[PDB]
């Protein structure tokens, strides 16, 4: 196939200028304790961390409590029998009315997300799972991009749980993309670590609570695809359909050893994570506030040390930034629009004309295709510019 972009689909253009900080999505606030006045407005410049908007349901993640039910030992309910029902298919506004009035009539739910980042610059969910003691639902978070956020209504209700395992970047991506937000998280994978189980994967539980075998056969895969494959459906599904489950068992056994109240801190911590551009990270890297992290070579001169001989680190940042910009501007990621290694063999054999960028022993992408002659004369420029120096 070919996967037209998404993004050329969505009804407000993404931004990868950077030109300031993130701004919550976020138009409506149920489950509100604080209005959503106080929430968009900005905390200029700190030492500490630069001019940034807060996170708009910090104050009831702090505040507003977990239902009663969720400090109490409880009869566990086994997951549906997988074939008993087949995963919902979501992608109307129609489909997604339904299922919020199912989801409204829950204690708990268990939600994951599937993600995007070859074909875009900060990324893009592709999917979004969710299931409740009856059903699973898959949903089309790149057609409903813009309605999702009325899930907030049950995903802010602190009264009914929201089971996700290891939601750390859910919650950036959720934010970040649907503008969606969580209160009355409870995170498997801090609940695996309390209790101190050998391992802490959602595939380790599933093994050995759920006796389903998974298979990362997917992790490199691409959710942008529709229809998504059976496997792929499948294996989507497999993230929630046993959650709950797991969750009766984890829950029981923290209450049942007094661990419940790190657990819940913990969760609530996650859910109160924040997603900020680099342009405007604290100066102090912490787990309360996210910003992209290069999934490549070190800042400029990489430490992949391609025996990047001393002169060419100007080449190389110049390269970087180049790239970077190309990326911003296409959205694309880096990689896509040249990889390290290409970056590298570039430095390496600095070519001067066409001829030598495009035939480039290594092979090429089609941005530097596409821009062959702009970077040879980058290139030439560089070289130029080092003969003359000293």
């Amino acid at each position: 196939g070919m996967v037209e972009k998404p993004q050329l689909k969505f009804k407000s253009p993404i931004d990868n200028s950077e030109s300031h900080p993130f701004i919550p999505l976020l138009k409506e606030k149920p489950n509100a304790l604080k209005p959503l006045s106080e929430s968009l407005r900005l905390v200029d410049d700190d030492e500490n961390n630069p001019s940034h908007y807060p996170h708009p349901y910090e104050y009831e993640i702090d505040h507003q409590e977990y239902s009663p039910e969720i400090l109490q030992i409880r009869e566990e309910i086994p997951s549906k029998s997988w074939d008993d029902s087949v995963p919902i298919w979501v992608d109307t506004s129609t489909e997604l009315e339904s299922m919020l009035e199912d989801l409204k009539n829950t204690k708990e739910i268990a939600v994951d997300l599937e993600h995007h980042d070859y074909r875009s610059y900060y990324g893009i969910v592709c999917l979004m799972q969710i299931s409740t003691r009856e059903r699973d639902y898959l949903v089309d978070t790149l057609k409903l991009r813009e309605n999702l956020h009325i899930l907030n209504e049950v995903f802010t209700n602190p009264s009914i749980v929201k089971v996700f395992h290891g939601a750390f970047m859910d919650i950036i991506w959720l934010q970040r993309d649907l503008g969606l937000y969580v209160v009355g998280l409870f995170d498997t994978y801090h609940a695996s670590k309390a209790i101190g189980l050998p391992r802490h994967s959602l595939a380790y539980l599933l093994e050995n609570f759920a006796n389903f075998k998974t298979s990362k056969k997917y992790q490199l895969a691409d959710w942008r695809i529709r229809p998504l494959s059976k496997p792929m459906t499948a294996a989507a599904r497999a993230d929630t359909h046993f959650l709950l489950n797991i969750y009766d068992q984890l829950r029981n056994k923290l209450i049942e050893s007094n661990k419940l109240a790190g657990v819940l801190y913990e969760s609530r911590n996650v859910a109160k994570r924040r997603f900020e551009y680099s342009k405007y990270r604290p100066l102090t890297p912490s787990s309360e506030v996210y910003s992209p992290i290069e999934k490549e070579s070190p800042w400029k001169i990489l430490m992949y040390q391609y025996n990047i001989p001393p002169e060419r680190e100007v080449l190389v940042r110049e390269l970087y930034q180049w790239r970077d910009l190309i990326a911003r501007r296409d959205d694309e990621s880096p990689r896509f629009v040249m990889p390290n290694q290409l970056l590298a063999a570039l430095v390496a054999y600095t070519p001067t004309d066409v001829i030598g960028v495009v035939s480039l022993t290594n092979g090429v992408t089609e941005h530097v295709r596409q821009n062959a002659k702009l970077l040879a004369n980058l290139i030439r420029d560089a070289l130029r510019n080092i003969k003359n120096t000293n």
